[PDB]
């Protein structure tokens, strides 16, 4: 084996170490070729055909770029080839646990199918990695290239999921703390995963990326902070970091939480729920699993991809009729209809335990308007989206360390007020989207009256088109006009 | 219904007439979301996740751009909204007939599975279109927007496949001949289909596109030629057209005929052949079809997509064991091994009827070299690739008409010698690639000796690495050194 | 004359009407080829070689695109070819009044050379346009293409500079009010001038543009607002518009107000001041003007371009020695040294009449630190930069009208709270940069102590590197640590 | 001093070693900011505002990239930091000798102004470099960073201009021969200068670049050839190299030799000739030089830039009236008129000594057509352009060495027949453009008849529009029809 070159449209010609090639050329990794990065987003942005596979290559490549750059600027860090490979592998492998349609699976489907369980793609990534290594005889190959499986496998997993439980990490000591900031940055979210997806998603979406990660890499240094060696950014680059998060939020607003992309994810989730009892996936020793239980056996999970969607759509089994009909409505574009969007007011905040009760509230609103049809709870979908800068109410730039050019080894902190008054005063918010499952003209007219009445009753913000869609409702509320 | 905007990364925001939206929002069209544009190319160029769906939107959009541009410059043509919609629809629908992995299906699989039949994706596109229209009640909608289904459906089909049988076309008269040059140009190959794929494939492959179709559109005019109204290009743009074909050939060399992408297509084709007797696809009236017979029923063909690959890979049926093993070798990257490439010499040309005999010739070559293993015909794959400028030996620019700025209505012809001495003297060639199905070191060493000996025996060109891979063979041939 | 095609790297092949070509092919327009768009920015961003000429073509092109798009969607507007040409000409010509190094000239040099006068590039553009028309016999040509010079010339000028004095405009009636929003939008700043420069500046700077103007054009409509017909944006696009201004501000922060680009502009301005008494420019009737007086005669102004810089640099006249020495320091990169940046606190705001007093305040600060040198007022430069969303304290989105898809003819308003909590709470701020003209190590050390002491005395924000550059000063201030 | 980062739109963030910064920040280098890369090309392609300065940075950067890549792949080469800096400096400095409007100066102006002398920009680059070093005290700084001025300055100059006189180079021994292939490749033309300009010129022109230099860098290796260590390319990349030269030729055809860009260069050259006796440039010791003699004194040459054009255009001196009038015709776009283009037939080849006689031949042609005006030799311009693959009749790929993957250290040769039949059979040709200085309708009509008659008399190829512009002339020639 010698090193391979891959041509990526985002990053150009990437060199892959033979050990990485060996990890990549497994069923567990190749699986990511059949999982769309953006799930239902492809049904709205037709350029978004890209899959988790190529994103993972890019994350692995950027992880290598950063660790290499730091080692070249600061030989005193003693970054070894072994460290580089471990960081690259963690980069490559942090998406292994994604399910069909990526975030739809762990964001919508598992929560509803297995409410008692707490599962994340991160957990899944660790499990799949363990399975990948064991199933494919990778430990010997790691040894051949100077890695120490006991320590290094632990390191890799900690990079992905954090401490598997003071310095809480075992795979590397505090002297190498900065290595944990590269692939999945638990402190402030600034990691090479974002950098690849910003660039790649934009390339495919037809939206232009505002963040320059190569510049950031050039200005990054390691400095001592509170007895840890941490990655620090040049002080004057602080604006670029606020911009990075602004970019992320804009991508969510325009693409990842697109009102129609979300309703398609919701419809697909509904079909999966209705198919769950009848689709069988063979795991370890020939034992059969369901869509919702494949997460318990990585052999089965390996075979759980976007292909599930087509298996359902092309099924003839009468058991799968209801699931198959939902997917067919997607193909004819007979989708649940968007009614509108609103936000809570003041401090008001909506908890996950209350999500299920919301369609019922909308249906209970009693607008003083003439209605041909009366709508029930089950006719309404209410999608609640938490938007933030990756840390709920917290400002992630308050968790970033900087250095100045006159003292490159001395870490400092920068407050929001030292940067600009034009920055946000809050860093988290909720959006509520309401959809109606009844798509005819009269139902939709009615749904609009309920929705706007409910906004008024709850003292939510005025929907943007409120006066046009519900002119008889909006005048009752002084604050709106 | 009103017009929709779609954001395409190649063309930007494209407007779609509601009738086009109706055609698009059918199972027959949406199917193209699950067929990779470049087939096995994705297994070499990881950016090439793109599917035929989005390419078809682009072709439909460009077809509209060109017909609109001509109408705006020359009102005297009397191009109607009806003409525009018909040309857009033909553009949208000329890829409907592609099968799993696009050109792998009609270029490799069908020729081997059903040797007696002549089938093309073009034929398939017409059949699928008819099925699309009838299955979805589109004729009434066409009438609602001013189309005349009898004439216009005929027109659309002729744009895709040519005369369904002097002026040989029935869907439009000679006065509108130029409309037939837009979507699928049978005279010289210069059409909007190429223009989309150059741009789109380059964007995804990470290769840069050298042809400017927007410029071409600006300089296009309709002029009278031999009692037909034909699209003519500005004389000075002739170099750009030679460049267009040069670009196409370069894309084939670098990407579409990549030696490994082709062997992957070949391996997938082999798996499909071994699965063909056991995979069943439900068509009209519940009747069951095979992969190779789904082309006879469009209802079944609608459900024949790349998903077949994963159906096989994830199968547990022992009948599909051999097919499934081939796909598993792809995932582990245990691929048939490339041995080398060579070309015929002089006038020598290789016909399709002789393809099957070639592995046998390679195995019959008797290199005077010491060999541990002896290889048989079935161990060798010989892939013969015809490279041309789209017209076999013919120069397509000899079939283009031009105009000069001093007389914009007067069509003229341009010879190669009026353009440049730096153009090719021939416009067609064949490449022969040889691969070995036995992948071990000793088999591959042997395969190299056979291959190079066979090249010498047949008086083919010297493989580039011939002296290195077969130093004991190459000296016998004077011409090579 | 017939229409010309120009290839622009930003917009592609642009068609120019022959009348526009005639306006372009004059000394008054061609002059823009020798004025850098970004002035001193080229000395920091080497890709920023671009000149106002090519920007002006782009603004003229986009002005045409928008007016065409509106006319195509709404024939009821009665937009004529005459209206289109007038809007294009205003677009082409709104940059005619720029001086050497663009905003350096009217932002720094004229204010200091002719403090009593109020001049702007806008005024200059009108004057230069009048001169262009009269000097080149353009009125007859305008008549030949259906324009009415009396009304249309007035219209064009009003599009550039606003009312030359209710409906305050004379060139077109209220029915055509929306035409005034295209080239230079006085109501909210959203115009095609921004759109070209975002795209063009980013292309040359090596920074990526976040705003999609083509999308905006597709969703724009004209609706009635307060008895005017105004351009309205689709409601859901409101986020994109906030993003547009965010992008503008980011471009200012990264490029247009780059600390070193600004000091170069300042040094060039200083050289121009020292050269002003000696450089002579011939205007009308052979009369001689100065750099600072060329604005009074358009014949002289025509010959006032970036070339002035080189005329000074290459001069041998001993009178110009001091000016020439400043420019030579630029070439050797011996620039005034950046000391730091800070901002006012709370409501504090700094007026233009106080700018001159600021170096004196810095020099008067008395840091308790050991200093080798003592610095004087004239050793300090204080640059005050007003950053906003184009309307001082005002939110420009409050001055935008929207429409919803259920009632496309009905204009509505959207408040900030209807959009997001993650938007700025303020829309204007000031940055203060301090530089030292003494560049040696000890002077700069001292300058840092004065600067930080002055920030502390004035209760400005703590400079980012304050603790590193002035560790003995920063502890006295509680608020900073 | 520490290393600086510059943001280039083509290459991104480039790091500059402090020694390079010191070389850059001199009047001799900064001069390149005022010399357009493409000369008169900007007057046809408005995006082509770029100057030689930024190109030189890119060449210096790519030179560094390649030498670094080779050192990283092959430590055994013993490439030192000293070698890297020398190669970077040669890259940075190979354009120092360009004059106003780049190739216009040494391609058109000097040959006509000083016919007896042989001068090239290469020679000029060496002289300017020597002047840069000596004028700015760079030798001590070189020593400070480990360079040995005696050997290294010699090396740098040899990289630029070749041997200043068996191994003919003195700055480095044969073991380092491959270092001479990087900045200016005298063996086959494949160097980093091309790579920058392809990318940069395309970015500005609005034409898309077909060559991937990063890929080439990845596949480059050093191998022994004929007792030299040379840079070798991977065998299979041979097609990419043919494509590189094809791209270069296409860029010449579309842009660098654009018929109107060339006539603008020609008109500027004419103005310079008429201004040459009156413009004075101060050189060493206050001595005065002319445009045409500034090449003899680098102090004067330092001040000779594109600014000369504006000095002439803005002059009031009656001596410069004729020169100034030519430039004014450019501004009004009253340009010499293109008549047509033709090529020699067979082996026919046109020598430089015969260029002056050609307008006289055109004027002597006696077309049997009715003419209002009779034209004289001085009314015609004949521009002869030699197009090749950089080596006259020779195929540069015959002078490239390759390696195969089975033996990466073993250099091999590849013939054209081993690559493709679709390649050119010849690698050089001449284009002849004829223009008329009399621009009225009747003169141009006449000029066309003379031109086509002269083509017929000389047995040149038929102009493309010949039948349209000269219908009464073309029938006499059988071969043409
Ligand atoms: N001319 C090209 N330009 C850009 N990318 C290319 C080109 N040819 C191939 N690629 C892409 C496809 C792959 O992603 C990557 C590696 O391809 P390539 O170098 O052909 O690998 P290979 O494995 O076929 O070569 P090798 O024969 O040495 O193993 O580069
Ligand atoms: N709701 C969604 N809809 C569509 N795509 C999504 C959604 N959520 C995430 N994605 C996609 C887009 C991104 O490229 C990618 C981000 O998720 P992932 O790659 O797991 O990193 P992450 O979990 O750290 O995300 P983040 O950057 O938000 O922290 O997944
Ligand atoms: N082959 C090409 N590909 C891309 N852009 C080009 C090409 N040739 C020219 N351009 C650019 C340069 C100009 O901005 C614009 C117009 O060029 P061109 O068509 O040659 O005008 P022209 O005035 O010389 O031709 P004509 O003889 O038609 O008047 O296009
Ligand atoms: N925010 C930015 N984003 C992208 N590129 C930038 C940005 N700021 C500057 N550049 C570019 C322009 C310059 O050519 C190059 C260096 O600029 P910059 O880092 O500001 O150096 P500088 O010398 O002004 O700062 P300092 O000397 O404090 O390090 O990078
Ligand atoms: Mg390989
Ligand atoms: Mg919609
Ligand atoms: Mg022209
Ligand atoms: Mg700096």
């Amino acid at each position: 084996d010698t090193m391979k070159v891959i041509n990526d449209p985002i990053h150009g010609h990437i060199e892959l170490h033979p050990l990485l090639v060996r990890i990549i050329d497994t069923p567990q990794f190749q699986r990511l070729r059949y999982i769309k990065q953006l799930g239902g987003g492809y049904y709205v942005f037709p350029g978004a055909s890209h899959n988790r596979f190529e994103h993972s290559l890019g994350v692995g490549y950027l992880a290598g770029c950063l660790v290499h750059a730091l080692g070249e600027k600061q030989p005193e860090l003693q970054i070894s080839e072994r460290d580089v490979l471990c960081v690259q592998i963690a980069g490559l492998c942090r998406n292994l646990g994604h399910g069909p349609f990526s975030h739809m699976f762990d964001g919508r489907f598992i929560p509803l199918a297995r409410p008692e369980v707490k599962w994340t793609h991160e957990q899944g990534s660790v499990m799949m990695f363990e399975h990948l290594i064991n199933s494919n005889g990778i430990k010997p190959v790691m040894e051949q290239y100077g890695l120490i499986p006991e320590e290094d496998i632990c390191f890799i997993k900690e990079q992905i999921v954090g401490p598997l439980e003071l310095w809480p990490y075992k795979g590397r000591p505090e002297n190498k703390s900065f290595l944990y900031e590269i692939v999945s940055n638990k402190r402030n979210g600034i990691d090479v995963d974002k950098w690849d997806y910003f660039a790649r998603d934009c390339h495919h979406l037809g939206i232009q990326n505002n963040f320059d990660y190569k510049r950031f890499i050039k200005f990054a240094r390691v400095c001592e902070v509170d007895n840890e060696l941490r990655i620090c950014a040049r002080d004057k680059e602080v604006g670029n970091l606020y911009d990075m998060f602004h970019t992320r939020n804009s991508l969510h607003r325009r693409a990842y939480q697109h009102k129609v992309g979300n309703i398609i994810d919701t419809m697909i989730t509904d079909a999966f729920l209705k198919a769950d009892d009848y689709i069988e996936i063979t795991g370890a020793g020939g034992k059969k699993y369901r869509i919702s239980t494949a997460i318990d056996d990585m052999e089965a999970y390996t075979k759980l991809t976007d292909n599930i969607f087509l298996e359902i759509l092309y099924s003839t089994d009468p058991k799968l009729k209801d699931a198959r009909e939902i997917l067919k409505q997607i193909e004819y574009r007979n989708l649940f209809k968007y009614v509108g969007e609103t936000q809570p007011t003041g401090q008001i905040k909506i908890k996950r335990e209350d999500y299920e009760s919301l369609p019922k509230e909308v249906a209970s609103a009693k607008p003083k308007v003439l209605l041909d049809v009366k709508l029930k709870a089950e006719d309404f979908i209410v999608d609640v989206i938490n938007m933030d800068y990756g840390m709920q109410e917290k400002n992630p730039i308050d968790h970033v360390s900087f250095y100045c050019k006159t003292a490159p080894n001395r870490a400092i902190r920068i407050t929001k007020n030292q940067v600009s008054q034009l920055l946000p005063e809050k860093f988290a918010e909720q959006l509520i989207r309401v959809y109606c499952k009844k798509v005819d003209r009269k139902s939709l007219y009615a749904a609009r009256q309920y929705f706007v009445q409910w906004c008024a009753d709850r003292n939510f913000t005025k929907p943007q088109d409120g006066d046009v869609i519900a002119p008889l409702i909006t005048p009752q509320k002084k604050e709106w006009n």
